[PDB]
């Protein structure tokens, strides 16, 4: 990020505090939870609507201590009236503007939202996991704020889980209870929390909906596979990602050792070592260093991200991922409820800076063998049958004399998003008995209103509905603004918002009192269907055959003599 963005990030931090005391009302109240008594306040928007705030609700102990990587355990009970006027720390991390370590170890929190606390009828109750590869994000309203969804009447929950190492260590001796999986570990207590005390503010807890957009996708999605959670929720909302694409689980436990030495470890790889060292390292030096982890072998072999979701090596009693994700579709509680999936129409738009840093990355085009799905490719890439399947996917995405980055671009819109809703898709229909999967495509452009991931991106004046844009018609942020009621931006608040709280109420997506969507016949996915039908959300709501269809067959056409592995 450009120094001159950071500036104006800095200007807009501070104008966004004083615009949120001014939203701040005098009236607070008080609210009941299974721990004790929560205080919180009721603020306004830019639109006048207000809602009742209440953040900083502990849903565990602070993993400090010798809980460090440890499971999450249920928090403290207090007596008297718990502070919820204000927000609390996010997960330690790099700040995706500043580029400066920020966070706290104590972030176990969760933010819940409604305009109204004692309605006349209980209401569906939304809760939101936020992406960002599990590495960076946050329930702090300048980049999440329920404003828009708090005009309807329902309760939103904004939850948060840890990050990084702290959230995602994983070692293989079962002695020292570091299975894998801390942060998702939070999430399913977060559930069980927004369970067991969302009727005090007004939710039904028999009709709780989970959603999420990217690396939030993929831990909705695992919300929705694990043992743990089941029957916690009643329907999901996959929004760019799910637990089978490529980026969204790894094997880490070798990267602990690595992780420590470059903190200054000076012992042998063994498991307890390596984690005596770790418990007593401040936890910005590990996760500043997080960036150097990953070794030149993974690196060559497109591993993203050190720490992430993993296979646990051995069961514990909260054990998230037993197996991995595509094994445990095959047995999912979660493949029975109604379910929304969808994606941005130019998703891969948000390699845009990556690109213009590294140009050459334009050359991996020419024979495409490093996209082959793995589980197809010889090690070398060198195979003929390897250089086929590259070809493949080559035709699927070069579309003239010379490969572009903007062919790039399109071709990472499929290997991360596309590709894997479509063999999710696929895998679930052997694991469900008819419970409906409706597909979406967020196709609106506008830069009239944005949100803080089109700067990480350095994406001004770029075209295009990149990974992330649709978030700015669900959440305000701190860039935000207020829009005339009759402008293409509002219109789509309402519209994206209204179709998400009539599928997290009925399970069914269309609604004739949503503007624009009176002519719309969306039915869900058969596993007869050949093309996918989709709502694809431009300046108009229209069902389409997704236009990517002929792509993602494309790329299908690699596993013909593979099926299997499909």
């Amino acid at each position: 990020v450009s120094l001159m963005e950071k500036l104006k990030w800095k200007i807009k931090c501070i104008e966004n505090k004083f615009l949120n005391y001014r939203l701040t009302t005098n009236e607070t109240v008080v609210a009941e939870t299974e721990y004790g008594k929560v205080k919180g306040v009721k603020r306004l928007t830019v639109y006048d609507d207000s809602y009742y705030s209440f953040e900083g609700i502990p849903y565990a102990q602070p993993p400090v201590g010798e809980l460090r990587f440890k499971a999450p355990q249920r928090p403290t009970p207090w007596d008297g009236v718990r502070d919820c006027c204000n927000h609390k720390d996010k997960s330690v991390q790099v700040d995706f503007i500043t580029g400066k370590v920020c966070g706290s170890e104590d972030c176990l929190y969760l933010s819940v939202y409604t305009n109204n606390l004692n309605p006349e009828t209980k209401r569906p109750v939304l809760v939101y996991i936020h992406g960002g590869d599990f590495i960076i994000g946050e329930n702090h309203r300048d980049m999440y704020g329920p404003d828009y969804f708090i005009k309807k009447d329902v309760v939103l929950i904004n939850i948060q889980y840890r990050l990084g190492a702290l959230g995602f260590l994983s070692l293989n001796s079962e002695d020292l209870n570091v299975p894998g999986n801390a942060g998702l570990k939070d999430q399913v207590m977060a559930l069980r929390w927004i369970k067991n005390n969302c009727a005090n503010f007004g939710g039904n807890p028999d009709n709780i909906t989970v959603f999420g957009e990217s690396a939030g996708a993929a831990s909705t999605h695992y919300m929705m596979l694990t043992e743990q959670t089941r029957g916690l929720f009643h329907r999901g909302i996959l929004m760019s990602g799910n637990a089978i694409c490529p980026w969204a689980n790894t094997q880490c436990q070798h990267r602990a050792f690595t992780l420590a030495k470059l903190a200054g470890y000076k012992g042998e790889d063994n498991d307890k070592d390596v984690l005596e060292f770790l418990m007593k390292a401040k936890p910005q030096d590990l996760i500043k260093l997080e960036e150097k982890v990953l070794t030149l072998e993974e690196r060559t072999n497109k591993v993203m991200f050190p720490f992430g979701p993993t296979v646990e090596p051995y069961q514990t009693a909260d054990c998230v991922l037993p197996k991995h994700p595509r094994e445990m579709v095959k047995t999912a509680w979660g493949n029975s409820i109604p379910t929304m999936m969808g994606n941005t129409s130019y998703e891969g738009l948000f390699f845009t800076s990556i690109l213009k840093q590294m140009p050459m990355l334009v050359k991996e085009l020419e024979t495409c063998v490093n996209f082959v799905p793995s589980e197809l490719a010889d090690a070398e890439r060198t195979a003929p049958e390897t250089l086929e399947m590259g070809a493949k996917i080559k035709k699927a995405h070069v579309t003239g004399e010379t490969p572009t980055a903007d062919n790039f671009m399109d071709l990472c819109s499929h290997i991360y998003f596309w590709f894997p809703m479509h063999r999710l898709l696929q895998l679930r229909f052997y694991h469900t008995s008819g419970t409906p999967v409706y597909l979406y495509r967020f196709d609106f452009d506008s830069e009239d209103l944005i949100n803080p991931y089109r700067i990480m991106r350095s994406g001004r004046g770029v075209k295009g509905v990149s990974h992330a844009d649709e978030l700015t018609y669900f959440f305000w942020n701190q860039l935000a603004k207020r829009m005339p009621k009759e402008s293409r931006e509002y219109k789509t608040i309402e519209r994206m918002t209204g179709i998400w709280i009539q599928f997290a109420t009925t399970g069914n997506p269309y609604s004739n009192e949503i503007e624009g969507m009176e002519n719309v016949s969306w039915d869900p996915i058969k596993k007869s269907d050949e093309v996918y039908k989709c709502l694809n959300i431009s300046d108009e709501l229209k069902m389409i055959d997704v236009p990517e269809m002929d792509k993602i067959k494309q790329w299908e056409s690699m596993f013909e003599k593979h099926r299997d592995l499909f």
